[PDB]
């Protein structure tokens, strides 16, 4: 049994949620894009998860987890991945030190002979760096996070609207200020692709993106090309079915760099840091979203 062991300067149970908060680690790890719940197996969590391991290649793998967030113990068994990864048992624990200091260890195996042990280990402790950098500085995050979400109502099918999200090859053709967009999608339903985008001012940002594709349901993406103020930026396209349509969800979340704040101004504060990307995003994605919802309205009869 391997083992690895480190010292948070925070709470154990938030150090103890920020793991337990599957879903979340992209948030504030760099490989995690997505991690999707897929049922109970006998008392363990299903879920899959997708890792992007270099920027044009995702990972992804089935887990089975069990949290105790009495215990404040989290077991886990990985399943082996493709590309190829070793299946992988084990079991995190936080430990109170004080007030504001955890003690995190976490014991594991490696099944079968293939694996890379040495790769292992340095994802492990990324890993565990990340958690405790968003551990300790919690009350920091709270400003430099932007998390939000904008709802569209649509009055036609959830396939459609889904099928204008997921072309984004299209988009240059259909999307304002989309210059350019370059797309691999050799693995069916994970895609990269490189985005120009211009701006009435002249110049044009590129970025690039990995996006996670759940037909009938959503995309989750995260941002691996960032733009100068951003750390980290994840959103989704989400499509929720109601009576009598369903309604898109943009998701961002989006993380501010502190020393970039100057990028916007002499004097910009993170809060005018946060208004400036809460419209800006939310005006983008809103533009996608209308154009989605006339597309889907159109092929609906109206």
């Amino acid at each position: 049994t391997l083992q690895y062991t480190a010292t948070v300067a925070a709470p154990a149970p938030l150090v103890f949620d920020l793991v337990a908060g599957l879903e979340n680690w992209p948030q504030f790890h760099g490989p995690s894009v997505h991690a999707e719940p897929l049922g109970r197996r006998d008392g363990a969590e299903e879920f899959q998860h997708w890792w992007v391991i270099d920027d044009r290649t995702v990972r992804t793998w089935r887990a089975r987890w069990r949290f105790d967030s009495q215990a404040l113990r989290i077991g886990y068994t990985y399943d082996p991945a493709e590309p190829a990864a070793p299946a992988q048992h084990g079991e995190w624990t936080f430990r109170r030190l004080s007030d504001a200091s955890t003690e995190v260890r976490v014991e594991y195996e490696l099944l079968g002979d293939e694996g890379d042990a040495a790769l292992a280990d340095r994802e492990l402790r990324e890993l565990v760096d990340c958690v405790t950098d968003a551990a300790e500085r919690h009350e920091e995050r709270r400003d430099l996070v932007v998390d939000f979400e904008d709802p569209l109502f649509v009055a036609g099918a959830v396939d459609d609207a889904y099928t204008y999200l997921y072309e984004a090859d299209k988009w240059p053709e259909r999307i304002p200020h989309v210059a350019r967009l370059v797309m691999e999608e050799r693995v069916p339903n994970i895609q990269f692709f490189d985005m120009d985008t211009t701006t009435p001012d002249g110049s044009a940002h590129t970025t690039r993106s990995v996006r996670v594709c759940l037909p009938g349901d959503k995309i989750v993406y995260k941002q691996i090309q960032l733009p100068k103020l951003l750390t980290g930026h994840t959103g989704h396209w989400k499509f929720t079915p109601t009576r009598e349509g369903f309604v898109l969800g943009a998701r961002h979340t989006a993380t501010i760099k502190p020393s970039a704040l100057p990028i916007l101004g002499e004097g910009t504060t993170v809060l005018d840091a946060r208004k400036y990307l809460r419209r800006v995003l939310s005006a983008n994605s809103m533009g996608n979203l209308r154009l989605a919802k006339a597309f889907a309205e159109e092929r609906a009869g109206v």
